[PDB]
């Protein structure tokens, strides 16, 4: 092909940063290769930061855009998972993401929003509220939405890293049954 690469900003959290993966295995790195098959030579700016909340993304979006030598031609926004993991207000996550999209829209940078979904642990009220923020934002900011970014791995535990292992309430009971003897023995009589 002739010409310089198309510049895409991948603005996100651990899922963009490539947490737990080797060089070149991250989603942005593999997406850059895959777009060659669409006839596109892209340079994808990896602005993934592991553990970023929507508030942390809002805090840095201007800095990240002002740091670019070449203005992004598309910004892919993937945040809210860490808000979920901290049980933070869905309303505040919506407000934070709105601030990020407003800054992109001010600069006339097209937006692709990666939809996040809440697991059942947070309960149905929280899950419905959180899940609804992404279509709301996509409509409000005229953004393209991928409704469920992690849909392709949702039923594929073989495609998910083993990392954090937080027991359920029943799992805690299991651990107590296994370890109470050792605790009772360790405590002086």
């Amino acid at each position: 092909s002739m010409g310089e690469s198309r510049v895409i900003l991948a603005f996100g959290d651990a899922l963009f940063a490539g947490y737990g993966l080797d060089k070149g295995e991250s989603y942005p790195a593999k997406l850059e290769t895959a777009l060659r098959s669409h006839g596109i030579n892209a340079r994808i700016i990896n602005a993934g930061v592991s553990g970023d909340t929507t508030a942390a993304g809002l805090q840095r979006i201007k800095f990240v855009l002002d740091s670019q030598p070449d203005k992004p031609e598309l910004a892919i926004v993937e945040l809210g998972g860490n808000d979920l993991l901290r049980g933070l207000s869905p309303a505040e996550a919506r407000q934070n993401l709105s601030g990020i999209l407003e800054e992109l829209q001010r600069r006339k940078i097209p937006i692709l929003l990666m939809g996040m979904r809440a697991p059942p642990n947070l309960g149905a009220k929280y899950q419905r509220e959180f899940d609804g923020i992404y279509p709301y934002l996509a409509e409000k900011y005229d953004a393209k939405l991928v409704p469920f970014f992690l849909e392709a791995v949702a039923d594929r535990p073989d495609l998910i890293q083993k990392d954090h292992v937080h027991p359920t309430a029943r799992g805690v009971e299991e651990l107590v049954s296994a370890t109470s003897n050792a605790v009772a023995k360790a405590l002086p009589a």
